[PDB]
């Protein structure tokens, strides 16, 4: 009898689990019919783990069960399963996502500013601080703070999108029209913007 697998798809896209809930992931080969499994990770065999646990099912399908996600588990997983063994690769990306949220117009002092937050998600990876930038702006000016936040090591984990972590805020003093424009933070290789409009 031919051995198929009919999950996961045959494909090449990108996996990534979902943000809401990124510290665990479970990925599923399950045969077209009514078995042994075996898992690989870039074609190493995955017991010793105690991240990655393996499950059978009640055997035409197998679950491997990723704890702890950090960015450094991202890999092609791979399902084989036999009695020619049919092969399953899950090509498993773990994002970084940065995001500018803006407080818009508060008064302090009876002077108007803006704050902006450079918030991530996801998967970070420790390689590069926060930097603000802004076309043909001087950051480094007056007008703007800079203030960091410091935060605990997140590359050994993940950061849910239900509950973001602040890296740095940006203030700028005394609005005026002359402050429009993109506004972007890049961390830890990505980048998000926000755009300072008064209209
Ligand atoms: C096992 O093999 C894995 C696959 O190896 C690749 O394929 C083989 C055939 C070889 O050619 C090998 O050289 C290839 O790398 C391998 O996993 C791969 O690891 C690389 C490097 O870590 C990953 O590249 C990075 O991926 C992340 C994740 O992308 C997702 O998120 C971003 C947003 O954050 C989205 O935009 C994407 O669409 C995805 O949804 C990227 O964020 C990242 O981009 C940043 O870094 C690069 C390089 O520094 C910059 O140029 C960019 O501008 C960004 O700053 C990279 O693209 C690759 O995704 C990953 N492939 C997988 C998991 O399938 C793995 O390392 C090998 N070893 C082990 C132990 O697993
Ligand atoms: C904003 O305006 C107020 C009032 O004129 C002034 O006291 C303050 O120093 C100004 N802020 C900056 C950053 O120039």
């Amino acid at each position: 009898p031919f051995l198929a697998l009919s999950s996961p798809p045959r494909t090449g896209l990108p996996v990534s689990p979902d943000l809401s809930q990124p510290h665990s992931v479970t990925l599923t080969c399950s045969a077209a019919s009514p078995y042994q499994w075996q898992w690989r990770r870039n074609g190493t065999l995955l017991n010793t783990h105690t991240r990655f646990s393996i499950t059978p099912s009640t055997t035409h399908s197998s679950s491997l069960v990723i704890s702890g996600l950090r960015y450094s588990d991202a890999g092609d997983y791979m399902c084989t399963v036999e009695y020619t063994p049919v092969t399953g690769t899950i090509h498993l990306e773990l994002p970084l996502i940065v995001e500018v949220d803006s407080s818009g117009l508060v008064v302090r002092e009876g002077s108007e500013v803006i704050v902006l937050t450079c918030e991530v998600y996801g998967y970070p990876r420790d390689s590069s601080p926060p930097m603000w930038s802004s076309p043909g702006r001087n950051l480094e000016s007056g007008r703007f703070n800079i203030t960091p936040r410091y935060t605990g090591t997140l590359s050994n984990g993940s950061v849910s999108s239900s509950d973001k972590v602040a890296l740095s805020q940006l203030t700028i003093f005394n609005i005026t029209v002359a402050d429009e424009g993109e506004y972007k933070c890049s961390v830890d290789g990505e980048s998000a913007s926000f755009r300072v409009d008064l209209g």
